[PDB]
């Protein structure tokens, strides 16, 4: 997770504790079970409409930021357009889910 965390920050994505505009939040679970970034990166790319911002939560703050949004499965991603994807999904599935949230 240490390597993953640094890779997410090296992307410029901002960290958020249990504390907006057009942005998405990535919640992580212990890597010993990490591919969510690239896919999300791809998703946003396929949706040029918003100037999506991205924020990430470490292991603890992902626990907290999850119940609040009733997220029981990880990796998960919260979509805010101006103020939720959860679990593992093949590229195809993910897109339809994000396509539903947007429209």
């Amino acid at each position: 997770f240490s390597a993953l965390w640094q890779r997410l920050l090296t992307r410029g994505w901002q960290p958020v504790e249990a504390s907006v505009g057009d942005g998405v939040i990535l919640l992580s679970s212990d890597p010993r079970r990490s591919d969510n970034p690239v896919m999300i990166a791809e998703l946003l790319r396929e949706f040029p409409q918003f100037d999506w911002q991205v924020a990430v939560a470490d292991l603890e703050q992902s626990e907290a930021i999850g119940d609040r949004f009733n997220v029981r499965r990880f990796p998960a991603t919260l979509v805010f357009t101006d103020g939720a994807l959860s679990g593992i999904h093949p590229w195809a599935e993910l897109l339809t889910l994000m396509r539903s949230i947007v429209d």
